[PDB]
């Protein structure tokens, strides 16, 4: 009978496609050397054949998507202010501010894309036609509890158009070209906000304009946007249990444990 | 005559290929109105034509070279053990152990890509065949005094190959022929060391092992392995008089303004 602390081993070791069962009557040390040799052997055909990292290639990927689909790409800062968290309503009450990896007296890294993409409408608008169409894909940072679905660190895409065609049917149609496109399955569920789920997992939440809030940072135009978290993408479309598969990660390439 | 306020202001819309002189006889508003038409214009050509941001484009540039040459693209944390920094040799003689960031008691956002390549060799050198080739292109932190050449929030690639191969030629070979396809000039100048040099900016700085460093991190093969910093690649091949032009920015898009 293999120890707890044998199958949390072996299933480091085992792919989601792996068609094993920790459960037979093979000893531990077999099933760890045969695991050990798929993983290997995993590792060895990406360093062969293609090299490409799964975080990198979904950023690529996505970013084909919304350039050819007319929005710009956005680099924004990754260490913000910390004024723009209060700037967007995020006060004690809410969840998030305790969430906030704090810096210097003045400085965080951003938790959120909102703020910086806020900033760009607000600039652009007086320089590009209408509509406005931006995104950003990046690192984001929140204080979790442990959880198979939440990083601390994690990156999210971020859209946003504002102007003319910022509709509810509009905005519900891009979401669901993007996912398609992908292929990751999904419901839309619904200041008017939805959010997109796989299951139980919260892949998005969007949301359309004009909200109060936006008079803080010079918007008076309808929008529509919404955020998706990559390696909750990278999660649902390779079945991993867990999301530190996907993550920026020592332990991990690819979803393969580096630990062999 | 104008202020130095006003020649400031007139600079920030200035673009290098501009063929203007705001020491002419021309009043400032009709410069500043001059110089905002054609940034305006700079910004639709962008929208309506290509749409990619000079930091992604140029770090999806260097991630087709690479991969294209055998190296495995990596992704690790940015938020980094600070105990990281220590094991580098990283002590308060040092001019880089003020220069952290630190997060929490025990976090610092990474000034520098080298712990985590180490890692990654360590742990690939059980898996993959001789010789072990990666990369990886991220954020960097480091803080410094104002500087044309230096941000606080940078971009960095770093390259790496261990095992055979490990010549002193062949990393100035791999250096050469990545600035050449990147239209870049330089000079290499030289625990063997040496500096890529764009006149008296500094490029890349790049190394050879072994060095006694190497056993700190379970390394004990040759290797040779370069540093580059995006935002001075795009400095120069752009002709920016300062780097806050090529930076991740709410105030610069493709080195163009974005207050207009
Ligand atoms: N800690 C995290 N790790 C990974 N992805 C995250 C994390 N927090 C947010 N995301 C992703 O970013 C998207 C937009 O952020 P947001 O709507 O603020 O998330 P959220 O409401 O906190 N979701 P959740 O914490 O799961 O209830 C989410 O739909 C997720 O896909
Ligand atoms: N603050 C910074 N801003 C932008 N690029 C940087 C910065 N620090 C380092 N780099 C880049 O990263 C490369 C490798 O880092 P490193 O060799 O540690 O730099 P360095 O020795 O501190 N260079 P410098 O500070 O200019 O004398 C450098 O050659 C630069 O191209
Ligand atoms: N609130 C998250 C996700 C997000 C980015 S733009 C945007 C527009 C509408 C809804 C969500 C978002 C954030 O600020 O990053
Ligand atoms: N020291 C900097 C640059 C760098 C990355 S790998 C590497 C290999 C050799 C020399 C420099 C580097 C750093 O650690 O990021
Ligand atoms: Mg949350
Ligand atoms: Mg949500
Ligand atoms: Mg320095
Ligand atoms: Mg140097």
């Amino acid at each position: 009978a293999l120890t707890k602390s044998q199958t949390d081993r072996l299933e480091v070791l085992l792919n989601p496609k792996d068609e094993i069962s920790l459960n037979s009557g093979k000893p531990f040390r077999e099933l760890e050397s045969e695991l050990l040799s798929r993983r290997k052997k995993d590792l060895q055909q990406i360093y062969a054949e293609e090299r490409e990292n799964y975080l990198g290639k979904l950023e690529r990927e996505i970013t084909r998507f919304f350039v050819d689909r007319g929005f710009l790409e956005i680099k924004s800062p990754i260490l913000i202010p910390l004024e723009y968290i209060e700037r967007m309503g995020i006060d004690n009450d809410t969840e998030l501010s305790k969430q906030i990896f704090r810096v210097d007296k003045n400085f965080c890294l951003r938790p959120m894309l909102a703020p910086n993409l806020y900033n760009y409408l607000r600039k652009l608008d007086r320089a590009l036609p209408d509509p406005i169409k931006i995104f950003e894909i990046g690192p984001c940072y929140r204080k979790e509890s442990d959880g198979k679905e939440h990083l601390e660190e994690f990156t999210m895409l971020g859209f946003q158009q504002m102007g003319s065609g910022c509709t509810r049917e509009n905005l519900e149609s891009i979401i669901t070209d993007f996912l398609n496109h992908l292929g990751i399955d999904f419901k839309i569920v619904g200041g008017d906000t939805l959010d997109v789920m796989h299951g139980d997992l919260e892949l998005s939440s969007a949301g359309v304009g004009p909200i109060p809030l936006d008079r803080e940072w010079g918007i008076d135009k309808p929008w529509i946007g919404a955020g998706f978290g990559l390696e909750r993408l990278l999660k649902v479309k390779h079945d991993f249990k867990n999301i530190k598969r996907a993550a920026r990660s020592e332990s991990y390439y690819n979803g393969i444990s580096t630990n062999l």
